[PDB]
This record gives structure tokens, sequence and C-alpha cells, in this order.
């Protein structure tokens, strides 16, 4: 019974709301085949009377329907399939699934004059073109976005990057004249709680046909068998957190539509559409973003360790130039100072340190004070061949290594604060009508609440600039040690 405010919607579970969105039915069975309950419009919706206890019966829900259901009723391991049938007046979508060992059928009106095979493999072959065409990891997402938005005619379509901290990143954006923009906007990972996190990784696709929509509940709530909720985690119609609709109703936006990436275990990032209007996508086309959804998250992986990749050459490339340089002209300093294939060019930072001996140099700017501090901070860890950190002098982030014991051949990059790379600003854009809630529910306290997080804080070392730095060190203890 518990409201959500600010301070609960961490841990909100929006796995179980009970509650189902307006634009198709639910009917939940058990294993036997057996109705477990319903969403309050199945009646409205479909001409009859679902109810506890009951079994379906053809041409209350027709023959096709059973016949698939059926099917799925006898598969051991979560079963899934979508039938196209007539029920009374209309055709419908069936699309059914089996979650936990609660079985789902999810009803919506087809209102499509065309063939489903066809406007499904139409889509698809539409949407995943984009995706044959592009090397850079950056053009497939700003590519996609513009065509995204072609295809479905959203009025906002965006493009999102999660960093290494879940916090998110608007990286492209194809959006309708009027509309002020949110490119560069950046966002915390506290704005997309586990939960919705673990489902849109879970979910290729999540749709909210009308975000000022009255939930339609499913009674009832709990399951006998359990006595706790129905879990609708894969269902394409589940209800909406009255948070996240507050915070789309601040931004005026009434529909939505998400694509998501995933590589690894990560949500990588997703593609977000926005409407301003109500707006429904049919399932067909849903299923030609699904399977779009696969297989763009194939090809970004591949992008993004071909991108890896070049960095890794290009590094080993300057570490031939180091060597070269360093036996031919035995100072390891000018080599290392080197303006363009320097150590300072080898990693992205704003700064590099080099101190061999008792000698120091400092590469794009002064710091011999933090490098000092640095070290005597390893003072207590005489064991750390490496040492990193975005926590931190006047530099927030290091990367230390040792090369040289005895004659302390240490080698340092740093890096500033991060900072907001594109803001907007120039003449204050339109007044947000703001909920309950507060200010907190809007981008710009997004925004904010992002800044909060991140200052005192340097851009996280990658995998690959730590990889690069360790190949570094290998080479100067082979010079060192060699001659
Ligand atoms: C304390 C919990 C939440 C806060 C605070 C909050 O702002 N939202 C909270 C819960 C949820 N967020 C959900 C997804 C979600 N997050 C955002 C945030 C942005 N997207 C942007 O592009 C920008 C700025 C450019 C921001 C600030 C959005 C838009 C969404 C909706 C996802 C979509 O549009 O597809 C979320 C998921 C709910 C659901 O749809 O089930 C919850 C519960």
């Amino acid at each position: 019974i518990t409201p959500v405010t600010l301070a609960n919607c961490e841990d909100e579970p929006i796995h179980v709301p009970g509650a189902i969105q307006p634009h198709g039915a639910l009917v939940t069975l058990r294993a036997d085949g057996m109705v477990l309950a319903a969403s309050e419009n199945i009646q409205a919706l479909l001409g009859f009377v679902a109810s506890p206890g009951s079994y379906l019966t053809q041409e209350q829900v027709g023959p096709e329907v059973l016949r698939m259901l059926e099917e799925g009723l006898t598969g051991n391991g979560p079963w899934s399939n979508s039938v196209e049938t007539r029920i009374g007046e209309h055709l419908f979508d069936v699309i059914g699934h089996s979650y936990k060992e609660v079985f789902y059928l999810e009803f919506e009106i087809r209102t499509a004059d065309t063939l489903s095979i066809t406007s499904f493999t139409l889509n698809a072959q539409r949407i995943i073109a984009q995706v044959q065409l592009h090397n850079d990891t950056a053009s497939l997402l700003s590519n996609v976005t513009d065509e995204l938005r072609r295809m479905t005619g959203y009025d906002r379509v965006m493009a999102y990057r999660f960093r290494h901290d879940d916090s998110g990143e608007v990286v492209a954006e194809s959006r309708r004249e009027d509309l002020e923009s949110y490119l560069g906007q950046r966002y915390p990972a506290s704005d997309i709680p586990a939960q919705a996190r673990r489902l849109y990784i879970q979910n290729p696709i999540r749709l909210i046909a009308d975000v000022a929509y009255t939930p339609m509940r499913v009674f009832p709530a709990l399951n006998p068998e359990t006595n706790e909720s129905f879990d609708l985690s894969y269902s394409v119609l589940r209800s909406v957190s009255p948070i996240h609709c507050e915070y789309l109703t601040n931004m005026g936006v009434r529909a939505s539509m998400s694509i998501s990436i995933v590589v690894g275990g990560k949500l990588w990032g997703l593609f977000s559409c926005h409407h301003m209007s109500p707006k429904l996508i049919p399932y067909p086309v849903r299923m030609s973003f699904q399977i779009f959804s696969q297989v763009c998250s194939a090809i970004v992986e591949r992008l993004e360790q071909g991108r890896i990749a070049e960095l890794l050459r290009v590094s080993t490339e300057r570490r031939l130039a180091l060597a070269r340089r360093a036996r031919d002209a035995d100072d390891l300093f000018g080599a290392l100072a080197h303006p363009d294939d320097g150590i300072a060019a080898l990693i992205p930072c704003d700064g590099a340190l080099v101190m061999l001996g008792g000698r120091t140099l400092s590469i794009r700017g002064d710091f011999e004070r933090q490098a000092g501090n640095v070290l005597q901070r390893l003072q207590r860890d005489p064991e750390r061949d490496i040492y990193h950190t975005d926590n931190w002098g006047d530099c927030c982030g290091v990367l230390a290594i040792r090369f040289h014991r005895q004659e302390s051949g240490w080698i340092f990059w740093f890096r500033h604060e991060e900072v907001h790379r594109i803001r907007w600003g120039g003449k204050p854009e339109k007044l947000l009508t703001i909920g309950p809630s507060g200010p907190r529910l809007t981008p710009r306290g997004s925004f904010e609440a992002w800044e909060e997080v991140v200052r005192g804080h340097s851009t996280p070392w990658s995998e690959t600039d730590l990889a690069i730095a360790e190949k570094l060190r290998l080479d100067l203890m082979e010079l060192c040690l060699n001659h």
C-alpha cells in the first residue's frame, strides 16, 4: 500500500505492479491452463468475462489461440509465441508468454491492413541496413537515431550511451524543430534504478502508449498459488511507475518506446523514442525492432572492440617509435617527452610526468608536487608497480607505473575533473509545469544530480588505458635492464 516517493523510488517493485496499460487486455493462466487473474478490461475489450477457476473456451477466445496455448502449456522452458485472430468484432494480436510458471496472454487490437509477416520483414530489412553501412560506432548510433524517426514518425528519438558508472549521455538526436535539444545531456545511474535497468536488459522493447493513462488493474492482485504478486517482467502491457510518468509529463511527453542495446551483461545504452501526443506501434513492427535490437547489439559490440584494437595498434606503433629513438639517442627523457609520440599522447591525459634518477620532466604543466605526494602515499605499499585513481594535489585522476625500482623510474598521467562537454544556454528555454514530487524529476534536476556525483572525479581509466600503461612499463624495464 506504500506510497512511492523520491526516497522510496530506488527500491520500487516495478515488475509486479499488478496493473497493465489500457491499449490491451491481459489474462494470466497457471500451468494446467486454468485462469488465475485478468485485467479489469477483458470484458470491455474482448466480448467475454474471464474468471478465476475457469478454463478458456473456443470462440470466447477462438481456436488457434487455444491451439497456441496448448503448445506452450506442454513445453518445458520459457514458451513464447503470438497468434493473429478474430475475436468478435475485431482482429487481435494475441502475444503470449510464460514467465515463472505462470502463463500470460496479451490482447491488442490490430488495425493494420497489412500482412504481419511482410510488415515484419519489410521493417527489419529497413532498420538493419543501417547496421551494415557504418564503421564508426558513433555513426551507427547517429544514423539509426535519424532512421528510427523516419520510420516511426516519433517527435523525438535519442540514443543514450551508458558510462562505467551507469550514468547516461545523450550522444545522438533527431527531433521535430519546435522541441528543445537534449544533445549532450548527462544523467545519473539513479535516473534508471536497478529494476528498471534489469528490465531494459531483459526486454529489447518497452512501449508506453499514453503517459497520462489510468491503469487497468489485474484482479486478483495476488496469485492464490503463492500469495505473492504476479511477475509481469516479460509482459508487454505492464504498467508504468508514477515517478517516471511524472517525469515524462514534466517534459511534456505522452508516449515512449525504447529499444535496448545490450553487450556483455551491461545495458550499453538504448534508443528512446518520445512523442508529444499518445502513439502506438503495432506488434509486428515492434518485433522488427526486437530482432534489430539483437543485431545492433552484436554490431556495436564488434565496432567497439574494433575501436580498442586500433587504439592498441597505434600504441604499439608508438612503443616501436619510442624503442627506436631511446636506444639511438640514449636519453629516454627526450623520447618520452616527444610532442606527438610522447607519453602524453600514449594515453588520453591532461598531463604527464617522467621521473628517473633524481630528474623530473613535467610535460604540459607543473605536476612535480602531485607526483611527490602520490609517491609518498605509495610509501606504505612498496610492492605496487601500478597505481591509479580518479579520486584525489590538484588533479583528480592519476595513473602511475614503476619501471625502475632503485632509481625510482616512474611515469605518471594526470586527468582533471570531468567537465560537461556540451552545454546549452543563451535564451531561457520554456517553463516546464512541474509535478508534486519536485524539480528533481526534470532533465535540469537530473543533470544537477549528475554533477554532484561526478565532481571530484576525473574520467575513469580505460580498460585499454591500463593495458597500454602495462605494455609501456614492460618496455622501459626491458630498456633499463638491457643497457
Ligand atoms: C528514483 C527513481 C527515478 C528517478 C529519480 C527518475 O528520474 N526516474 C526514476 C525511475 C525510472 N526511470 C526510468 C527510465 C527513464 N529514465 C529516464 C531519464 C532521462 N532520459 C533522458 O533522455 C534524459 C535526458 C535527456 C533523462 C533525464 C527516462 C527518460 C526514462 C524512461 C525510459 C524511456 O523513455 O524509454 C524508469 C523506467 C520506467 C518504465 O518505463 O518502466 C523508471 C521507473
